[PDB]
């Protein structure tokens, strides 16, 4: 039957093997190893599939060569800004947790030796930092902390000074051959929407901001750095409010009453800075990211089933007391092809409801209880919706109700397919599974006898959207009362492939006919022993509930007119 | 032009700098008369803003 065929393609099996065994490949990215401590514990192993990095950005992004200042209470505290101004922030590098903060500006003789100040525990366990270690050619200012004060209120500012025209250290030959210099003179602006580091719009500049004005800060800062031994220093040399502009794009002098009054009482002082520095590793002390692969294999077995019988006396061959064989074949075909398939599909739907909620996808290999091995390769996903036809219809003329309903259903279906494709990554899975073809995701559509008189469209182009294929199969079972089911299918593979919804293990069976003495009674019997089962692979399923379609076609429906508020109420 | 020494960019020595942003709250901001033309109206609304 069509409905059974569409969701689970028949995969014939020669009747001498107990089932079919699947070998699926995988490629893994995973960092570090075992090797910690000294005990009898079993430890653990971390494994991340690379396809997670295809959607999320953190699986494949990691930094092991950054040099982040680390606070230690009582011996490296002086080089850091006062904790009272800004509390320490915790930043994680690899497996070490530590607190960091901006470096205090040097006055006249204070420095900082970045190599021996960025000692994280991971580097500590390896010994003293090797003299051969060198800093990368790129050194740059990451953030400047700038304090604006007026009357006693302090608001800290985190300006992203990185990626500015002169935030990058340059090569210079005046003193040494690997001494890097920073020469940073420009104007730093604070726009009319600029926010503080403490959240929300600033309040110390309300006067200028109300008139839409901005402020240019004259920032001119010099520093030097030696990438051979980490000796370097930085000292801010000026910060001053310089000009004022308006929203028309022209300068406004400070001699006017408004500008002078608004700028009065403002004091700006240098607070700190941060550095983007990567240790150019030459010693190879880094694991980076590893790429390994292992194999997973699953077993599937094909059972036997209770038999169907026909009885008659062994003097008898008729049509009524002995119905022809055709009836037996039809009963077999029905119980095989429709009832079991529908019930297993509904159980699959209920299980997917229970395990994954509604509308919330889980990552790759996030469950091991879900039947099937497609879960190893794509995100599991589930979603529900309800179409209230009495509420969702906007006609304009009673003679076009059919087209309106028809398009309403098609639009919801198309949107659902698009959302599933977006949240699942299914298209990327297809493009990875086969190279040389770019197969459009083929979508199955199944329902009872009622709806397929509305899913088609004759007058509007959209059926599943331009660029998707589809196939509708109608099933007579009453359990499918006004229900819509969708799944992703590829009708090009005749082998169990972990990217199709399901397979139907089929074993051909031939009837047996003999005389049998059943408890001292004599009679002729006919047997048919079926052998099959339905296996589910893909953990992606969509179900749509449609109700109240009956009333809308006959009940007066016209518009939900949004009288969008032009009469005094707001 | 050339008024901004801040921010990275060399092309700002040739063209004025400009940046603006608009958001579309589709739900209450759209025109339909028939459910048969929902998607076309939605498509037109976004294309209009892209033009502007």
């Amino acid at each position: 039957h069509e409905f059974a065929e569409l969701f689970y393609r028949t995969y014939i099996v020669t009747p001498d093997q107990a089932g079919f065994q699947l070998s699926i490949r995988r490629n893994l990215v995973w960092e570090g190893w075992t090797g910690e401590g000294l005990s009898g514990e079993k430890q653990e192993i971390s494994k991340r599939n690379i396809l997670q990095g295809l959607l999320d950005y953190t699986t494949l992004e990691t930094n092991s060569t950054e040099l982040i200042p680390v606070i230690q209470s009582g011996e490296n505290d002086e080089q850091f800004i006062d904790p009272s101004v800004l509390p320490a922030q915790t930043v994680k590098q690899g497996k070490d947790t530590f607190d960091t903060n901006f470096l205090k500006f040097s006055e006249n003789g204070e420095g900082f030796n970045l190599l021996m100040l960025a000692q994280t525990p991971s580097r500590l366990k390896k010994g003293s930092m090797t003299f051969t270690d060198s800093l990368d050619s790129r050194i740059a200012l990451k953030q400047l902390l700038i304090s604006v004060t007026k009357g006693g209120t302090t608001e800290l500012f985190a300006l992203d000074v990185n990626r500015d025209q002169y935030a990058a250290y340059t090569a210079t030959r005046e003193y040494n051959f690997r001494l890097m210099q920073l020469k940073f003179h420009t104007s730093l602006g604070l726009g009319e929407e600029s926010t503080t580091v403490a959240g929300a719009e600033s309040a110390l500049l309300k006067d200028l901001f109300d008139l839409g004005y901005r402020i240019e800060l004259d920032v001119k800062v010099d520093g030097e750095m030696n990438v051979e031994n980490g000796n370097g220093d930085t000292s801010l040399r000026a910060l001053r409010l310089a000009r004022v502009f308006d929203k028309e794009g022209k300068e406004i002098a400070l001699t006017d009453s408004r500008v002078s009054a608004a700028l009065s009482g403002l004091t700006v002082t240098g607070v700190g800075y941060s550095l983007e520095a990567r240790l150019t590793n030459i010693n190879q002390l880094e694991m980076g990211l590893l790429i390994d692969s292992d194999v997973q294999k699953q077993g599937f077995m094909i059972p036997t089933l209770p038999p169907l019988v026909i009885v008659k006396p062994a003097m008898v061959e008729d049509d009524k007391t002995y119905p022809r064989l055709e009836a037996l074949t039809t009963a077999y075909r029905i119980q095989q092809m429709r009832n079991n398939a529908v019930t297993t599909l509904l159980n699959r739907a209920d299980t997917l409801k229970s395990y994954l909620g509604v509308g919330v996808p889980h990552p790759i290999e996030s469950n091991l209880g879900l039947e099937g091995v497609g879960q190893y390769y794509v995100r599991p996903y589930y979603n529900e919706a309800t179409i209230d036809v009495l509420n969702d219809l906007n006609n304009l003329t009673s003679a076009a109700k059919q087209t309106d309903i028809q398009g309403l259903i098609v639009s919801k279906i198309n949107e659902m397919v698009y959302t599933a494709d977006q949240l699942t990554g299914y298209t990327a899975a297809l493009e990875a599974a086969f190279s040389g073809r770019s197969p459009k995701p083929h979508v199955a559509i199944g329902t009872d006898m009622r709806l397929p008189q509305y899913i088609q469209i004759n007058g509007d182009d959209r059926t599943v959207g331009i660029g998707y294929d589809y196939t509708i199969a109608r099933i007579s079972d009453l359990r499918m009362k006004d229900k819509i089911v969708m799944t992703f299918i590829l009708p090009n593979e005749s082998e169990p492939h972990p990217l199709q919804h399901g397979v139907l293990g089929f074993i051909p069976e031939y009837l047996v006919d003999f005389n049998m003495i059943r408890n001292q009674r004599i009679g002729r019997e006919i047997r048919l022993t079926p052998r099959y089962r339905y296996f589910n692979f893909l953990p992606i399923m969509l179900v749509i509930n449609v109700i109240n379609l009956e009333e809308a076609i006959a009940q007066r429906t016209a518009l939900d007119v949004n009288e969008t508020q032009v009469t005094p109420a707001s």
